[PDB]
């Protein structure tokens, strides 16, 4: 244990004026806060480890975040979500007084969000990035394990952004990918879980998913009102990627950090798009395709197109995203003909380049938010 940032919401570590971040450490995965010492009340700090089996029936998600939403809930928020094969979902915001994130000797990163009541979330990733391990122990709520591991020929570190622009969503907002593609693993029990409340216990192995690590001093209303996230298994495609649509804080611009890996290789990267290479991310409407679920929202779509391409492609990649099952829905509004909210979709996806119909699933979520 090398450096420690450890937050107690309750000491005062929260300040309600700006704070700029520690620089962007190039070909790092920058695991370590950075807010270590305080945040203040727009910063935000995310460590979010997301599953899915193969057969696209099962999802286990778990967002970490460091930021002041939570303070009145008395803690530090992480959101847990879960679909089972009978369509039965478990979503919860878990509370915790303290975070800690800590680098080892070992160059291993740990981190543990504690409760008053002993009840904790804790990470450990490896020194390379090629393995995370995350265990629950939270009292009437969830217990279990995570496992992600990266098993490509190609390091995570030779992936690993090596500029501020490729770090970057737009200027201050850093999203990054750094395990890239990994195999996934679940095992967890929750204490109540549909109608009857009844324990059920939760099982993936060999399964799809991914990790994202990001960071801001910038409140997420003044860059975004509406976003999409999805990592995906495609044939051997695997991708991930945020995209998000500007409030009139940006000028309404469109802001997008996407990767696309080949059997484990890195083939497109991209930090910009087009609606250094590009994405375009056009949404799909009921009235256009039969197959896809809404959401239950006023975004009406029932999926997207997803291309990547480069300035020597011709056609690039474009992928079918078909929103197959539901994994949460929160409003994020009042209700009515403009309510808006959030949804989580177990994704059927297709395609590939030219004369590639590749076929698998993804585990992707819309938001939302009343900002004009
Ligand atoms: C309620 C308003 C009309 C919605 C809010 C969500 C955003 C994505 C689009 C509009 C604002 N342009």
């Amino acid at each position: 244990p090398t450096s420690s940032s450890s937050l107690d919401i309750t000491s005062n570590c929260i300040i309600e004026t700006p704070l700029q971040p520690s620089d962007f450490l190039p070909k790092s995965a920058n695991l370590f806060p950075k807010f270590p010492e305080r945040i203040s009340v727009d910063s935000w700090e995310l460590w979010e480890f997301d599953t899915f089996d193969t057969n696209g029936s099962v999802a286990f998600g778990c967002s970490l975040y460091r930021d002041a939403r939570g303070v009145e809930q008395g803690g530090f928020h992480a959101e847990v979500n879960a679909l089972w094969p009978d369509g039965t979902h478990w979503g919860e915001t878990l509370y915790f007084a303290v975070s800690e994130v800590v680098e080892n000797s070992d160059g291993t990163t740990g981190g543990k969000w504690l409760s008053k009541d002993g009840g904790s979330i804790t990470f450990h990733i490896a020194s390379d990035y090629t393995a995370a391990a995350l265990d629950f122990n939270v009292p009437g709520k969830v217990s279990g394990t995570m496992e992600l591991r990266n098993h490509a020929n190609v390091s995570p570190t030779s992936n690993l952004p090596a500029s501020d622009a490729e770090a970057q969503l737009c200027p201050g907002v850093y999203y990054t990918f750094p395990m890239g593609p990994v195999a996934t693993s679940v095992t967890a029990t929750f204490s109540s879980v549909g109608a009857n409340g009844e324990s059920r216990e939760l099982f993936i192995s060999s399964g799809y998913g991914g990790m994202v690590r990001g960071w801001s001093a910038r409140p997420w209303p003044t860059f975004m009102n509406d976003a999409y996230y999805v990592v995906a298994q495609v044939g051997p495609y695997m991708l991930q990627i945020l995209r998000t649509l500007g409030s009139v804080f940006v000028q309404h611009k469109p802001f997008a950090v996407a990767r696309l890996y080949l059997d484990g290789s890195l083939v497109s990267a991209a930090n910009t798009v087009v609606g250094g290479d590009a994405v375009r991310l056009t949404k799909v409407q009921p009235d256009e395709k039969s197959q896809g679920l809404s959401g239950k929202f006023r975004d009406g779509n029932v999926g997207y197109v997803l291309e990547f391409a480069k300035k020597d492609s011709e056609h690039g990649w474009t992928f079918q995203i078909s929103h197959k099952r539901a994994v949460w829905s929160e409003p994020t509004s009042a209700p009515g003909p403009d309510g808006t909210g959030k949804s989580g979709w177990i994704e059927a996806i297709s395609g590939g380049a030219k004369g590639e119909n590749y076929e698998g699933h993804g585990f992707g979520g819309q938001l939302q938010i009343p900002v004009p």
